[PDB]
């Protein structure tokens, strides 16, 4: 198991999305989909010209999974997955602009709600999650999970759990007054409400 | 000069765009300027794990150019370019299934406006164009000029202009009444309206 520190921008960030007076914390699913349907849409464009990157699998799809037992809400996808280098360097540093931009949007008057239109809207994750494990598969990589509880710090491991074929799952070990998020009825509602057009099949399993 | 048909699929939705009566036209600029967008953060994901992608040139932006003289609004990018296959091939077989979707939404009571969450806001150039022309230029392929007024027809050549070096110019040729949009102040309105986090530099020149 590897320890990272997060670059200070990202861990100003993510501070400030925990620390922050926020009613609005449902838009973290929004955002968390349209992570997927983002990653879907790469793997079905590299697809169209080498159709043996879905040999790990040719369904496109995103799948909901609540479970009150671990108290996480689970959001999969068969997207094109995500690579060790992503996990360690690229994203981080994509992310290093965006949240420049973001916060910069915040002090003129923006809300946390416009966070997906500069591409960080995965630390929204942290409205609602004291931690966030992420398991990851990219066609000619390893199974991967990341996982952090923020405070500045990340960790990468190789993934021994149940082999995904490809794809991400977002797993999200929900805070203690956050449990709303695993009620069927209240998934529904901001799915209808924030996700309602996304091009691939989600489906919300039941507990 | 080879000439295509697009699928019947793509004509409706085209015939849709220029015959339904529709004012709210401006939202033409935002899609295109976020398929620069697009195109700009992929040749930048890119670029983290092959420098020599930028070789083509380091600088990351979108150009809005208006020419009374020639009726044009152009809207220019250094993003990764699309490949003769993308314009031929790829590009439409994506298309076809955000189109069956719009299209049912339309049905359904969404209005046009939403059509950049259906992953098909370039056909909106058909709001305000009686012809658009794309000149697009990938790494490893040859600079390519697009082009169609509709009526179920485009053609793609080898396009013998100044070179681009990367990226793409979407040339707008506006319809007779639709010359407000070669006029600063409302490209200025507009991208303020609508584009105003975009996380690239956007310049407009002035006649
Ligand atoms: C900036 O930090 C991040 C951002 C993301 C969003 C993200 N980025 C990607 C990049 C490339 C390929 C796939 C994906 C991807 N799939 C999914 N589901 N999210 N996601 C995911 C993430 O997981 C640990 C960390
Ligand atoms: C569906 O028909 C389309 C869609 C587009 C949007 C589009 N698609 C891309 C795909 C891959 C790489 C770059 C781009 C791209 N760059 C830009 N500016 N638009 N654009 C552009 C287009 O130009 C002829 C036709």
């Amino acid at each position: 198991v590897e320890t990272f520190a997060f670059q200070a921008e990202i861990a100003q960030l993510m501070s400030l999305i925990i620390n922050t007076f926020y009613s609005n914390k449902e838009i973290f699913l929004r955002e968390l989909i349209s992570n997927s349907s983002d990653a879907l849409d790469k793997i079905r464009y590299e697809s169209l010209t080498d159709p043996s990157k879905l040999d790990s699998g040719k369904e496109l799809h995103i799948n909901l999974i609540p479970n009150k037992q671990d108290r996480t809400l689970t959001i999969v996808d068969t997207g094109i997955g995500m690579t060790k280098a992503d996990l360690i360097n690229n994203l981080g540093t994509i992310a290093k602009s965006g949240t420049k931009a973001f916060m910069e949007a915040l002090q003129a008057g923006a809300d946390i709600s416009m966070i997906g239109q500069f591409g960080v809207g995965f630390y929204s994750a942290y409205l609602v999650a004291e931690k966030v494990t992420v398991i990851t598969k990219h066609n000619d990589d390893e199974q991967y999970a990341w996982e952090s509880s923020a405070g500045g710090s990340f960790t990468v491991r190789t993934d021994t759990g149940e082999p995904m074929g490809r794809g991400t799952k977002v797993i999200l070990h929900l805070k203690e007054d956050q449990t709303e998020y695993l009620e069927e009825r209240r998934i529904k509602e901001i799915v209808k409400k924030h996700s309602q057009f996304i091009g691939y099949p989600i489906t919300l399993f039941v507990e």
